[PDB]
């Protein structure tokens, strides 16, 4: 069935016949877009949503919201309850608006049965680097569903965006919406097999017993490497020279134009001048192994996003003797709730977050990743196949899982890569 609503969006469609690989924006329309708020049903309203107090009731009816209407799994079995200590973390980032969190809230009751947010980050995708944002916790109440709410909201936090001269944008799905430039696979490394077990996530094959499942999915510890140790906010230049050589590492670029990348900032307001992001590729050989698009961190970015938060984010960095880092491993942490059982004990799943492995094999820094993670209480560790990824995923006791991760831009042309070419992690 055709869309009714993405069909009409600057995205590349599932039927785009282009006959060749390009980059660039997709229109350049710096002052023709709507800027006029979008009217919702009669009996509800759009509210700046204060999660910059943890106590508001802003706050606890977002969170109650997300608890039992946001993401599940594709069979029903697990929802995701983002915690306010994570939600803060995650959307409360540098540079952010407080207009990019959108409510929706019923006039009579003040419940709230809808919600949008955006925040601020800075990519680089082949030769053009900007500033741009990544839309997330889209959430409509269930009994709200299939009504046609979710456009509106789209349309209203894409209004508040371009707003502030930001005219493109990241999301992923679950699901086929449009062409999406990848797909990522995500897999399970099971550390608490006990918890698992008894909440329906894996079973026990035959001739098998939960002790030699443990025994089987145990994480090996006879080959530790040492200097691995939490990082502070004195970590936080050396952590961006850290991600700059990375980035640098696997550009998929020439040196030249890594060195005079196109602002895409300074050149958006004109439709003339912001054709000069056209970039045709010859051969979409030449990416292979490097990344193509990926998160820009400066010294600020780095000290919110690869800091420690109890139950939140984890970040380690390994030193050498005259204490510069030289690696890093990170994992963020969220609660997962069993959807058939309210009274089953906590569920907390580590996700793989940014990783740097330059004095060990990326399977050895997973390991110590994987120790810790077993040390902050972690159920199982949740990894992508992004960037190198596939070297820890391969000839491993990592598990498939159900789904498949979409990842789509918003008016801008990508053409279908590798996931091993993103370096783009969304919450
Ligand atoms: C420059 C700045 C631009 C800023 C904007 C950038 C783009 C950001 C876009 C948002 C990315 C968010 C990133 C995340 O957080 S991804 C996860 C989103 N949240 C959830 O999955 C939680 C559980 N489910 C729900 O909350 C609702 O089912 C939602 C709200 C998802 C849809 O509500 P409902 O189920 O009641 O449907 P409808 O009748 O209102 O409306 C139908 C239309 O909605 C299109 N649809 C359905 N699901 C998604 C989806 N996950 N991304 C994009 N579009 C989606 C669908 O194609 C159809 O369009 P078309 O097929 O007719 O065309
Ligand atoms: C061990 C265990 N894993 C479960 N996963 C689910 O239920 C589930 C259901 C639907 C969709 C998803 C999941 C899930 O994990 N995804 C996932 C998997 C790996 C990631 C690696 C890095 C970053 C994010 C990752 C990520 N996200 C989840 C957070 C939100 N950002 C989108 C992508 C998507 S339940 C359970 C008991
Ligand atoms: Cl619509
Ligand atoms: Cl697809
Ligand atoms: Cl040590
Ligand atoms: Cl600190």
């Amino acid at each position: 069935k055709p869309h009714k609503f993405w069909n009409t969006q600057p995205v590349v469609q599932n039927d785009d016949s282009s006959s060749e690989y390009s980059f660039g924006p997709i229109e350049i329309e710096p002052d023709s877009f709507r800027k006029e708020i979008y009217k919702l049903p009669d009996g509800f309203s759009w509210f700046d949503c204060n999660l910059w107090d943890i106590e508001s009731q802003d706050f606890e009816d977002t969170y109650q919201l997300l608890k039992d209407h946001y993401v599940e799994d594709d069979d029903s079995q697990f929802r995701f309850n983002y915690s306010k200590e994570f939600l803060r973390w995650a959307l409360c980032v540098p540079g952010q608006k407080k207009n990019w969190l959108v409510g929706v809230r019923v006039n009579e009751t003040k419940k709230m049965v809808g919600f949008i947010s955006a925040i601020p980050i800075k990519v680089r995708i082949h030769n053009c680097i900007m500033n741009t944002s990544v839309v997330n916790f889209l959430c409509v109440h269930k009994k709200l569903r299939s009504k046609r709410l979710a456009p509106v909201l789209i349309k209203e936090i894409t209004r508040r965006i371009r707003c502030e001269k930001i005219f493109q944008s990241i999301y992923t799905c679950g699901k086929n919406i449009t062409k999406p430039f990848t797909i990522g696979t995500y897999w399970h490394r099971i550390i608490n097999v006990k918890k698992l077990l008894e909440a329906g996530f894996i079973g026990i094959p035959r001739n098998m017993t939960m002790s030699s499942l443990i025994k089987y999915h145990r994480i090996p510890a006879d080959k530790r490497i040492e200097g691995f140790r939490p990082s502070v906010d004195s970590d936080a230049e050396q952590i961006c020279k850290l991600f700059e050589n990375y980035f640098m590492k696997y550009k998929d670029v020439s040196n030249e134009t890594m060195n005079n990348l196109i602002n895409y900032d300074e050149i958006n307001h004109s439709k003339e001048l912001g054709k000069q992001a056209y970039m045709k590729l010859d051969k979409i050989e030449d990416l292979q192994d490097k990344i193509t698009i990926h998160q820009c961190f400066n010294v600020e970015d780095v000290k919110h996003y690869f800091t420690n938060i109890d139950k939140v984010i984890v970040t380690y960095v390994r030193e050498n003797k005259n204490k510069e880092i030289t690696d890093l491993f990170s994992f963020f942490i969220i609660e997962s709730t069993v959807i058939n059982n309210e009274r089953f004990p906590t569920i907390n799943i580590a996700y793989s977050y940014f990783n740097i492995a330059n004095t060990c094999s990326l399977k050895e820094l997973f390991n110590e990743m994987l120790i810790t993670a077993k040390n902050n209480n972690c159920d199982a560790f949740n990894t992508l196949d992004l960037m190198q990824n596939l070297q820890v995923i391969q000839d491993s006791k990592f598990i498939i899982g159900t789904g498949r991760l979409r990842y789509y831009v918003f008016n801008w042309k990508i053409p279908q890569i590798s996931p091993s070419n993103v370096g783009i992690i969304l919450f």
